[PDB]
């Protein structure tokens, strides 16, 4: 059904690639983003493959998740989502260096919780959650999308690997750990190693997690003390983020 006559997409100018694809600006009633696949004429295994994509991907209808709007099989594989009018959250900490006041950094920090807690709801896992992949849509509104290396918000128990299904739940919850560290430091985690080879190896063994002092002055108690439960060695002993969300939607309150 969501399948999208190609002609009518005017394809722009590129934007760049991540994790999954090549991102392009467009135009298809009104601004799109066209996220080209690069595969031509696909055999059966990956038209299905593609379907499978799109079947999660329309599983979604939610306010602070990235709005999936179509796919096209011709000319190429190629899915078109909403267009955000904005920067990642990643380029306000560390490219803009953005003067957030602390009820905006809380409020950032809700309204991925609550993406997270929908995509958790829906049973899909984020896998490369980040400050990149978080789109502040018109420098109000959460967009979390893109669903190699990046190893900073990566989990212990990813390092495994090659046993049975490392990336959960958990592995989630620790990325947004992560995503809360800059927000209330501003800076990335393990400012002073120099050495990735180094940080995988530590956080793989677990001698090494962020260091909680760097928070500003103006950090809430509790944000201390969620950062730490969510950044917890253990997968079982993080929170789910029906009990992460529930935690902020209190401190915005009472801030
Ligand atoms: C810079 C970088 C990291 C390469 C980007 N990827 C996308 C982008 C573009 C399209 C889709 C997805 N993510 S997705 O493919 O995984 C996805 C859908 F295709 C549909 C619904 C949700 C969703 F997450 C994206 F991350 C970006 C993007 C998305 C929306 N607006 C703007 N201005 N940029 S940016
Ligand atoms: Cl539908």
């Amino acid at each position: 059904d969501w399948e999208i006559p190609d002609g009518q997409i005017t394809v722009g100018q590129r934007i760049g690639s991540g994790s999954f694809g090549t991102v392009y600006k467009g135009k298809w009633h009104g601004d799109v983003a066209v996220k080209m696949l690069n595969v031509t004429a696909p055999t059966p295994q990956q038209l299905q493959a593609f379907k499978n994509e799109v079947g999660v991907l329309r599983k979604t209808r939610h306010v602070n998740i990235l709005l999936f709007m179509g796919y096209s099989t011709k000319p190429q594989l190629a899915i078109v989502t909403q267009w955000c009018e904005g920067s990642s959250l990643y380029h306000h900490l560390h490219i803009i260096e953005t003067k957030f006041e602390m009820i905006k950094l809380i409020d950032i920090a809700r309204q991925t919780a609550q993406g997270m807690d929908y995509l958790h709801a829906k049973s899909i896992i984020h896998r490369d959650l980040k400050s990149n992949n978080i789109f502040l849509h018109e420098d109000l509104t959460v967009k979390i999308g893109d669903f190699s290396g990046s190893i900073l918000w990566m989990a212990p128990e990813v390092i495994r690997m090659q046993d049975k299904n490392p990336y959960s739940f958990q592995s989630d919850v620790y990325a947004f750990g992560i995503v809360l560290y800059e927000l209330m430091t501003g800076q990335l985690p393990y400012s002073n190693i120099n050495n990735r080879d180094q940080i995988i190896f530590m956080v793989g063994r677990g001698y090494l997690s962020p260091d909680l002092s760097k928070v500003r002055s103006n950090c809430p108690k509790a944000m201390k003390r969620l950062m730490a439960e969510c950044l917890k060695k253990k997968r079982d002993e993080r929170p789910l983020f029906p009990q992460i969300l529930a935690s902020i939607e209190l401190l915005a309150r009472s801030l």
